[PDB]
């Protein structure tokens, strides 16, 4: 089977503003997800090609990944924080949907959550 293509990342209909929530999900919340020794399998979508897994877009009809969301946040794809938050859930429920508890990707998913979740809670106030 072949992969999707990538979710979208750019869109020049769309319209664009900062806001100092959006600006903290990628300087601090993404900047920290990122770096952190689990994150690589979240990096770029999921290539089930490459991974020999033929029923993962049979399984997972909305695929995410930090690599996406990079993306969208530098291109101002979002116009509210609480869709990069639905995409950064999305991603980790993904995870937990396509795999089975205590399996070593998914052990990975939940450290990042636990620190995503850190983050979010020290999210500024909208300006
Ligand atoms: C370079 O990428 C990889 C390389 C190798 C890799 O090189 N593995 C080697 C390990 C040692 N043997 C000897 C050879 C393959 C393994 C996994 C990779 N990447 C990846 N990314 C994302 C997911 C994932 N994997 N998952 C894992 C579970 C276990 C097998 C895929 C399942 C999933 F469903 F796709 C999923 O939800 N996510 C989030």
């Amino acid at each position: 089977s072949m992969n999707p293509p990538p979710p979208e990342t750019s869109n020049p209909n769309k319209p664009k503003r900062q806001t100092n929530q959006l600006q903290y999900l990628l300087r601090v919340v993404l900047k920290t997800l990122w770096k952190h020794q689990f994150a690589w399998p979240f990096q770029q979508p999921v290539d089930a090609v490459k991974l020999n897994l033929p029923d993962y877009y049979k399984i997972i009809k909305t695929p995410m990944d930090m690599g996406t969301i990079k993306k969208r946040l530098e291109n101002n794809y979002y116009w509210n924080a609480q869709e990069c938050i639905q995409d950064f859930n999305t991603m980790f429920t993904n995870c937990y949907i396509y795999n089975k508890p205590g399996d070593d990707i998914v052990l990975m998913a939940e450290a990042l959550e636990k620190l995503f979740l850190q983050k979010i809670n020290e999210l500024p106030t909208e300006e």
